[PDB]
């Protein structure tokens, strides 16, 4: 059936770097973008909706402005990679990437961030 | 564009009733089967796969075993119904229902399940 395969369920990630998550889809021939619909939520906060062959962001959560993005390149060859650069504790947890394309699924992917602990501390108050 | 939408977003059910929480969507002529794809889920256990025109249930977690049903008449009318039977304090939770359909959304919906002590306890202590 259709299938939304992620090649790791699990990324850990260094405080203030970026971080690219790969999320894979079949592609048969061409792609259709007028049928691509991929959301990708951090849990239930949207990060990127993408519709008609283009990234919205209209409600997309706070905790993200400007620094994620959908590598709309990719998609062509069926990979929903996303990228959120500078990560920051709060980016730690569970992200859904969820891809409809004549069928429809999702995965869910584990996020964990090490930082020193200049950074926990100051998350921590 | 393409929304799902819901006409309660939090459902109050009382512990051994039945509940039936519904998920709109557009259709605009009539339903095409062969381009439905329906999926409720509870923090994470599949409920319901219903897949171009039939029910998946090879996925179905074990918590949900004969007691949920998609309504075939509602989803003809672009609602895609979940009614689960006797409900249980395990039921309590966020549920999501995910449609694609030339287009796809999701909705979640917030169960909490009022119980009595004795009900409480034996789940308590199971
Ligand atoms: C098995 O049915 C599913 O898994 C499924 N149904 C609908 C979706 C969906 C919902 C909003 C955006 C993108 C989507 F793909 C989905 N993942």
């Amino acid at each position: 059936a259709f299938t939304v395969t992620v090649p790791k369920d699990l990324y850990v990630v260094e405080y203030g770097s970026n971080m690219t998550i790969e999320c894979k889809f079949p592609v048969e021939k061409q792609l259709d973008l007028a049928a691509l619909i991929v959301y990708w939520e951090m849990e239930d906060k949207n990060i990127i909706q993408f519709v008609h062959g283009e990234e919205d962001l209209k409600t997309q959560h706070s905790s993200y402005r400007q620094r994620a993005r959908l590598l709309k390149d990719q998609l062509s060859l069926g990979n929903a990679a996303l990228q959120i650069t500078d990560v920051k504790l709060q980016d730690a947890g569970v992200y859904r990437c969820m891809i409809s394309y004549g069928g429809a699924d999702y995965k869910r992917i584990t996020v964990k961030v090490n930082a020193p602990y200049a950074a926990a501390l100051h998350h921590h108050h």
